[PDB]
């Protein structure tokens, strides 16, 4: 399928919001669905991979691979020295680095490694990042189109700056898909650099636990309570589907039958 696009540089809530409806319906399986939320795929769906291509102000573009199953980013390339440069985790490797690096970087097509020489984990970026948590890196739309600038078409960059983009393009493309409420963050905040609240990191740190719980449902009731976290930080207990469902955009692949609506 079509690489999705979204232009960072001449952006609007509407062309935001139309990105990730295009994304959540290409990477959700077409019949799977709990309480009438779509599911992705499992591991041997007929696509695996998805392509996610960024454009910034300065009309330099990079391209994200995210696996379908999960939407885990694995890799990224950039135009580079009229060369196509492909970027991938230390811990992607075989079959799946070559579907990544030959998908990224056609083989009949000049290309050239700049590996990235950590894995993709959120420890890990932020460590890279010389934060302790991501809520000190700051997300939005003048943000990712800055850092597709340093990036792109660069001969050199620090690993601070590839740790702190990926932290910013993992949670606006990736953790929006997956959260509707990440999604309305970034609406809310359009035209400001923000710092994501203590809701955002403990729903993008609890997406297997919630989708697990909603599948698992009878007649719209979780199994057990789900002890989330507000917007403050506070304590919130979550007792039904219907209290969580404004919240979530898709579901991670479970395995069985779920109420379909
Ligand atoms: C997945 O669910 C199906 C349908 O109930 C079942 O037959 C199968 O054993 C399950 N697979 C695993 C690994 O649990
Ligand atoms: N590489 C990644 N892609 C998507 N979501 C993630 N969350 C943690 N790491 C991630």
């Amino acid at each position: 399928i079509n690489t999705i696009t979204f232009d960072a540089g001449n952006a609007t809530i509407n062309k935001y919001a139309t990105f990730m409806e295009s994304l959540r319906n290409e990477a959700k399986d077409p019949s799977l669905k709990c309480y009438g939320i779509p599911m992705l795929p499992n591991t041997n769906s007929t696509i695996k991979y998805l392509l996610v291509k960024l454009q910034g102000a300065s009309l330099k573009t990079i391209t994200l691979m995210l696996r379908r199953n999960n939407l885990y980013v694995m890799g990224y390339s950039d135009p580079y020295d009229n060369k196509c440069r492909y970027h991938i985790f230390n811990d992607i490797k075989g079959t799946e680095y070559s579907d990544v690096e030959n998908t990224l970087c056609p083989s009949s097509n000049p290309r050239v490694a700049k590996p990235i020489n950590y894995n993709g984990l959120y420890p890990t970026l932020e460590k890279k990042a010389g934060v302790t948590s991501r809520n000190e890196v700051q997300l939005g739309i003048q943000i990712l189109s800055s850092d597709i600038g340093k990036i792109s078409g660069q001969g050199s960059f620090t690993e601070k700056i590839e740790a702190k983009f990926l932290l910013v393009a993992i949670q606006m493309v990736s953790e929006a898909a997956r959260f509707k409420y990440i999604e309305n963050q970034v609406k809310t905040n359009f035209n400001r650099d923000f710092s994501p609240n203590d809701k955002v990191l403990d729903l993008e740190e609890n997406w297997g636990k919630i989708s697990t719980a909603i599948h698992n449902s009878k007649n719209g009731a979780l199994p057990k309570p789900l002890e989330l976290k507000n917007a403050d930080g506070t304590k919130w207990i979550v007792l039904r589907v219907d209290e969580i469902k404004p919240d979530v955009g898709l579901l991670n692949y479970v395995n069985g039958t779920c109420q379909a609506t």
